[PDB]
């Protein structure tokens, strides 16, 4: 006879980090809208993180970002087509550069979504980290309009908070779009707006930087007659309000007691 | 010191059945086109499997299907809205009835995909089973056209066999569509057409059966001013040519030596 209520062999039970969980749900949501997920490098060149995105040096625009500059030789940074790219190395301050990398390597129309680890030299509080995650979205093609950008975010909201959810766009500035916008989604269960990210219609100069770089590389231009929208949102910010996490600093804390609480969450 | 090349603790390693793998890839493909996966019951009523789909008794159409009829009382079969549905019980000869179940329970526009176990009383050879799986697709809404149906299958093909793949539609008969069609996809690596399934524009009488049933249930009509396409394809047939399985009869064989070969395949 056996005491069946007794503890069984202690096999380990794993789990996924909350950021991974949230990233997965976001990617699932945008995959249903036809977006494909691709990643870019964390250590990026000033050209891709800034210049290509219309953010030149010694101007108010640069002063908006808190960049971590790197040093060291022998480091090889490959470009969109495996080429050796040059320029001052840095930690990407956002996922946006992957927006230029993808476009030089592909041809429209397309829909991508790019999650990624980003870095910014700033003070860490309960809603700010120096190391966090963003999700870029980019849809380029003939006839793409801001209504499509609004439609996309509307879908995000519905998918994330149900039918009684809604979105709100307000104008904001980004050297890489025009029109530019910041957006929030209505969280019905919590009764308040959440400022998720920035977006807009890809800037004419960004498309120009892309084809110009394509030419240096010997590729034909590909973005002369197309338009497109792009957005960038905070993964931790969404995870926090979604999984009820009170302090952004927990994410990178490595505390098993914290992590293990998401073994269930998918 | 330790002989690190020695075998480690024999922890078990699992795997998923090939049908599960293939179903997952198909669902992933259609999810990217905006389709949502829902399942229906295996034991179905003659009303949903036939009558609603415009297949009346004692007519050539019925004689096309090899139905397994069931018997026994005390069995409760619930309808789209949990109601108690009546009629001669049977094993569904296809996933198509889920096409009527979903429509009475929801309102257009929408896009569903419904994988499922189906049954047919026929001889089992290397490409025929009495118990196999199908994947229905249904997209209903204002302005839906056959071009959209062709577009869908075109996407399936591209996603399944790459850019050098193509589709072929030929007319065929189904009491539940009009136009009706059968389709094949070009398998570039194998140099030959594969007859995947049937499809067409949902029949006017099917939409009528749906709303008529909705009225009995007290719901307002919902399919008067919409059109839609639907398709049904063989999962095993696609898995076979996709995973190189020579005999359909292996699937339900339960032979571990067979199954374990797909531990890798995702
Ligand atoms: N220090 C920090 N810690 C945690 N999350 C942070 C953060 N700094 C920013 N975030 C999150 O990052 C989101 C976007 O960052 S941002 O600096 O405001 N905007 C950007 O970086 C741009 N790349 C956004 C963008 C705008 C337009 C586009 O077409 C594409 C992208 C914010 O909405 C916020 O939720
Ligand atoms: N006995 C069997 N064993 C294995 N696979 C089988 C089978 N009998 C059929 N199949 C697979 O099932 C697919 C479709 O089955 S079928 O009887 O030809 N067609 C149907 O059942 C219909 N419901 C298809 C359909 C047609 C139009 C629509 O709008 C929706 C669906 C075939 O293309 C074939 O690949």
């Amino acid at each position: 006879r056996v005491d069946v209520s007794l503890p069984g062999a202690s096999l380990f039970s794993g789990g996924l980090h909350p950021i991974t969980l949230m990233e997965r749900e976001l990617v699932e949501i945008f995959r249903a809208l036809g977006y494909q997920a691709v990643e870019g490098p964390e250590v990026e060149s000033e050209f891709f993180n800034f210049d290509a995105l219309n953010i030149p040096e010694h101007h108010p625009a640069r002063d908006m970002w808190d960049t971590f500059w790197l040093t060291g030789e022998g480091f090889r940074l490959e470009g969109p087509l495996g080429e050796e790219v040059e320029g001052r190395l840095l930690l990407r301050t956002h996922t946006s550069p992957m927006q230029v990398r993808y476009m030089v390597a592909h041809t429209p129309p397309f829909r991508i979504v790019v999650p990624g680890r980003v870095f910014r030299f700033e003070q860490t509080d309960a809603t700010h980290e120096a190391v966090f995650h963003q999700l870029e979205g980019l849809v380029v093609g003939e006839g793409i309009a801001m209504a499509h950008l609004k439609g996309a975010i509307y879908e995000l909201a519905q998918a994330l908070f149900g039918p009684d959810s809604k979105v709100r766009f307000q104008p904001v500035y980004f050297p890489f779009v025009e029109p530019g916008a910041q957006f929030a989604v209505w969280w019905p269960e919590g009764g308040k707006w959440l400022e998720l990210g920035g977006a807009g219609m890809v800037h004419p100069k960004v498309f120009q930087a892309v084809d110009a770089y394509r030419e240096r590389l010997g590729l034909p231009p590909a973005y002369r007659g197309v338009t497109g929208f792009a957005f960038g949102l905070g993964v931790e910010r969404l995870a926090m309000l979604r999984y009820g996490i009170p302090d952004i600093r927990y994410f990178f804390g490595g505390r098993l007691k914290f992590l293990e609480q998401f073994k269930g969450v998918l």
